[PDB]
Formats: C-alpha cells, sequence, structure tokens
C-alpha cells in the first residue's frame, strides 16, 4: 500500500551498489568533468520484489570520477552552491524469483 525507508542492516544491498558505479561509468563518458558528491536519501518500494529510489547530488569537476591523480580537485572553482546536478537511482532487487536490475538514473 505504500513506500517505506530502507534499513542499512541488510548486507545484500552491497550488490546493487556495483550497479550504480557502472551506470555512472558510462554516464561520465570521459574521465573528468563529472563526479558524485553525497547521497540525499533512499526509500524502497515493492513491485514483486523490492526497489530502491535514491536521490543523489552529482556535480562536475577536474577529477576522474571519485579518485584519480593530481590533488586540488573541485567542481571548477568554489561553486559550493552552483555547477551541480540532482539525480535519482531506481534499483531493482529480488532473490525470491530470480531478479535484480537498475532501471536508470532520473537526472533531470
Amino acid at each position: 500500500g505504500a513506500p517505506v525507508p530502507v534499513d542499512e542492516n541488510d548486507e545484500g544491498l552491497q550488490r546493487a551498489l556495483q550497479f550504480a558505479m557502472a551506470e555512472y561509468n558510462r554516464a561520465s563518458n570521459d574521465k573528468y568533468s563529472s563526479r558524485v558528491v553525497r547521497v540525499i536519501s533512499a526509500k524502497r518500494q515493492l513491485v514483486s520484489g523490492i526497489k530502491y529510489i535514491l536521490q543523489v547530488e552529482i556535480g562536475r569537476t577536474t577529477c576522474p570520477k571519485s579518485s584519480g591523480d593530481l590533488q586540488s580537485c573541485e567542481f571548477h572553482d568554489e561553486p559550493e552552491m552552483a555547477k551541480y546536478t540532482t539525480c535519482t537511482f531506481v534499483v531493482y532487487s529480488i532473490p525470491w524469483l530470480n531478479q535484480i536490475k537498475l532501471l536508470e538514473s532520473k537526472c533531470q
């Protein structure tokens, strides 16, 4: 009948995590200009199995994804409130009937 919050006590979600790291690998194409920052929240829904709708805040920068070479790093100057992009992940996961996927990343 409705959505609910996700508990970080289940270690089975550590798999759906490797999914977001991939969709992101093809979303940043190059190796610079794009970079994630932090998570905004996460709620799980049900549709046969479970689903994880997250709201991430990704921005641009002079680094290759998370880590990389050189140091400095930054979203081009000090745009603590500029140059950014919100997005939401919709993961799918269900070991009870053979299922698990990654719908997509709703980013604008």
